[PDB]
């Protein structure tokens, strides 16, 4: 059952996707603690992974950024040509 928000508002990068998955863990066990202080670990747990572990995160997170701009042209436009 869907009880609240619905879609996404804003895109996400390689980290927040990954994070999207982890965050979850950390907010059951910090009940108390907010994302700044999540993150914390979000953090030293992505640095830490390694290419072939963003593989799966980046390949991802690039198609919700692209699609952001797809609704304002306002990101970048102009080809090349002689």
């Amino acid at each position: 059952g869907s009880s609240g928000s619905s879609g996404i508002r804003r895109p996400m990068n390689a980290f927040m996707v990954w994070a999207k998955d982890e965050r979850k863990r950390l907010a059951q066990q910090n009940p108390d603690l907010h994302n700044a202080e999540l993150s914390k670990m979000l953090g030293k747990s992505w640095k830490a992974l390694t290419l072939a572990e963003k593989r799966p995160f980046v390949e991802e997170a690039e198609r919700l950024r692209v699609q952001h701009m797809q609704d304002h042209p306002n990101y970048k436009s102009g080809p090349s040509s002689g």
